[PDB]
């Protein structure tokens, strides 16, 4: 596995997309990455939030995991940065998935909240209910927390 995720994470570094940045491995862990995502929805697109992808032994024929690890305020994320992201489900991995492929999708479940299966239902009623007040606690959350945005 570390093979593989050595040519993902090389091809990834030189190629990196605009909304990825301080893509690397851990010290001695090639199956675990970090990097911060950029979103550009507001008011997220202020700050940057970390990000771990791990992978697993059985890579690509098992799906990778991400969460964050900056605290971020979506009703898609919970408060312990796990994240339900279709591509990597159980049930829609495919081993022809790239993590180029899983990392833009991420981009997308941040930038376009999807309240039909939200993981926080009260973040998810209001941005529907309130989008205003939503957009200040989550300014407010985004300052607070946030990465510096590079």
């Amino acid at each position: 596995a570390s093979m593989r995720v050595v040519k993902e994470l090389e091809d990834l570094q030189k190629k990196p997309p605009p909304y990825l940045r301080n893509l690397s491995s851990d010290d001695a862990n090639v199956l675990v990455w970090h990097a911060l995502l950029l979103p550009d929805q507001p008011p997220y697109h202020l700050k940057a939030f970390n990000l771990r992808i791990s992978f697993p032994p059985e890579y690509p024929f098992k799906p990778p995991m991400i969460k964050f690890t900056t605290k971020i305020y979506h009703p898609n994320v919970d408060e312990n940065g796990q994240i339900c992201l279709p591509i990597i489900s159980s049930e829609n991995w495919k081993p022809c998935t790239k993590t180029c492929q899983v990392l833009e999708a991420l981009n997308v479940l941040v930038n376009r909240p999807n309240i039909r299966e939200p993981l926080r239902m009260d973040l998810a009623d209001l941005l529907t209910q309130n989008p205003e007040l939503f957009r200040k606690n989550a300014e407010e959350f985004t300052l607070r927390f946030g990465v510096d945005r590079p």
